[PDB]
DNA sequence: GACCACGGCGCG
DNA sequence: CGCGCCGTGGTC
């Protein structure tokens, strides 16, 4: 609150003000440093930017990433917003932070720098006297902020000419589903109105109507309710491709090739560090842990997404992980066992009912061993099963009889969440769960979902979170890159060369991250794209 | 132009 | 279960 001349002294908390929110794109509008009570602001933010040792605020991954941009090696240190988002993963902004500790989230360069200066002495003392939480922020999230920067920074590179044509071809496709679906309809509407869909499936055809929509009551026309119509009508069929191919046209094909950077000439996301609840990351600006890969004209948006000139792509997937976390957390023989001997868990588990071994089709094990995670509900395996309900209602009890111990640990772990309030991951990570004890029901039941699947999602973002920490410094040392995280994998770009010797190493730093009751497998490849890397 | 709610759907 | 983005339909 002092007006001293620029530049700050060492260990200065920064505030800048951006023009847009993704650094790689934004004009830096306004620099500015507090220490010991005092805020200097930068005459000129970009020269000034050069001033800085490291970038100790909020978002200060952000201003480390324009830093990059500008060849500026930058690193981002202490961020309040780390601490909160420790403190409470409700914590996802500035604006609400500010706010619960005692500041105001402006838009000028200095207050910010000082509403980071205040926010981090009242949050760093709240986390005295929490041992673990302060583990995970200097042993995971504060270094994790910088490998994120780097990421960020570097981007991926895509094959536009590719996408250019393949939206030509799309497009001709969709003409041609659009032109059927209006002949068998008898007249043309917007086919992408779903309202206007309703009154055509529903009213105009004589179609049967499945179920509602949750917030105003219209008639759903959800895949999930078209898959079930699929027979009773031949446009239905029609319409489901349609909505495929629209949804990747739109959401990827049509935008992603403008999107890439002058500078760079490759495509920049955003690693947001402090957006979910369970501790996972999260892409955005585009998102880029959701591109298509499940159906065939998926597997083709994938192949745009390439190695630059000289270089290869290593792909590395941990296999079941959320499910080996369960069996570590829960402490199951049988599940144990299963990992343990190496064996296939889907159909070793399609061998407890079954077999065994290998003698109930895979994926009616492989289902339910996903099911079970998010407290899935006998009448949604039916659907996802195309099973009577019966059927669906005796295949998850034959689970809890194989795989005693993962329900007493469901058991034990929402005891203890009404008791203090909040579940926990392997290392502490913690969500806070009130509605445990609500006195209705589904309201009841739905936070149990959440409360009892967190420390098992969580722990296994954890993991992947430790993982990447511990390689960035081995790969910068072979010049190799990492692009990409998505949850449970990871896509590299290394040297023609180095290729597969980063992809030998990667693999054991990531299966041996943290050791647990149970191995850690991860399946790698190397390709001069994400399709062919994969596999 | 910005923003919003909704339904719907892509990924893990 | 956990996210983020799309078009539609709409307000300001
Ligand atoms: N495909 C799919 N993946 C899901 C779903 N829900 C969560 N996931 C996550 C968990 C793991 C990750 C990838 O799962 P995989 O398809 O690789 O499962 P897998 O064990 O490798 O199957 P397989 O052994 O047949 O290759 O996606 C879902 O509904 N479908
Ligand atoms: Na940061």
């Amino acid at each position: 609150l002092e007006e001293a001349p620029w530049p700050p002294p060492e260990g200065a908390f920064v505030g800048f003000v951006l023009s847009r929110k993704e650094p790689m794109w934004a004009d830096l509008l306004a620099l500015a440093a507090a220490r010991g009570g005092r805020v200097h602001r930068a005459p000129e933010p970009y020269k000034a930017l050069r001033d800085l040792k490291e970038a100790r605020g909020l978002l200060a991954k952000d201003l480390s990433v324009l830093a990059l941009r500008e060849g500026l090696g930058l690193p981002p240190g202490d961020d309040p917003m780390l601490l909160a988002y420790l403190l409470d993963p409700s914590n996802t902004t500035p604006e609400g932070v500010a706010r619960r500790y005692g500041g105001e989230w402006t838009e000028e360069a200095g207050e910010r720098a000082a509403l980071s200066e205040r926010l981090f002495a009242n949050l760093w003392g709240r986390l005295e006297g929490e041992e673990r939480l302060l583990w995970l922020y200097r042993e995971v999230e504060r270094p994790l902020s910088a490998v994120l920067a780097h990421m960020e920074a570097t981007g991926v590179r895509l094959d536009v000419a590719y996408l250019r044509a393949l939206s030509l071809e799309v497009a001709e496709e969709i003409a041609r589903l659009e032109a059927e679906v209006f002949r068998l309809a008898g007249h043309p509407f917007n086919l992408n109105s779903r309202d206007q869909l309703e009154r055509v499936l529903f009213d105009e055809l004589g179609l049967p109507a499945i179920g509602k929509t949750e917030k105003t009551g219209k008639r759903s026309t959800s895949a999930a309710v078209l898959e079930a119509l699929r027979e009773a009508h031949p446009i239905v069929e029609k319409i489901l491709q349609y909505r495929e191919l629209t949804k990747l046209k739109s959401t990827y094909i049509d935008p992603l090739p403008d999107l890439i950077h002058p500078r760079t000439g490759r495509l920049h996301t955003r690693f947001n560090q402090t957006a979910t609840a369970t501790g996972r990351l999260s892409s955005s600006d585009p998102n880029l842990q959701n591109i298509p890969v499940r159906t065939p004209l998926g597997q083709r948006i994938r192949r745009a997404f390439i190695a630059e000139e000289g270089w290869l792509l290593v792909a590395l997937d941990y296999s079941q992980i959320e499910l080996r976390v369960l069996a570590h957390l829960s402490g199951d023989e049988n599940l144990i066992r299963v990992f343990q001997e190496g064996r296939d868990i889907h159909t070793e588990t399609a061998s407890w009912m079954f077999g065994v071994p290998r003698e109930l089709m895979r994926r009616a094990a492989k289902t339910i061993n996903f099911g079970v995670l998010y407290g899935m509900s006998a009448h949604r395996l039916s659907q996802e099963l195309a099973i009577p309900y019966e059927e669906a209602q005796a295949f998850i009890e034959r689970y809890f009889q194989s795989f005693p111990k993962v329900r007493a640990w469901i058991e034990k772990t929402l005891e203890e969440g009404r008791r203090r309030g909040y579940v926990e991951t392997l290392f502490g990570r913690r969500r806070y769960v009130p509605d445990l004890e609500a006195r209705v029901k589904s309201v009841r039941e739905a936070a149990e979902r959440m409360a009892f699947n967190m420390p098992v999602q969580g722990t296994a973002a954890d993991l992947m979170k430790l993982a990447m920490v511990k390689l960035f410094p081995r790969l910068e040392e072979m010049g190799a890159r990492m692009l990409l995280q998505v949850h449970d994998e990871l896509v590299l770009e290394a040297p023609k060369e180095r290729a597969e010797a980063v992809a030998r190493l990667a693999k054991e730093v990531m299966e041996g991250v943290y050791p647990l009751a149970v191995p850690l497998e991860v399946e790698v490849g190397i390709g001069e794209d994400w399709l062919s890397a994969k596999e």
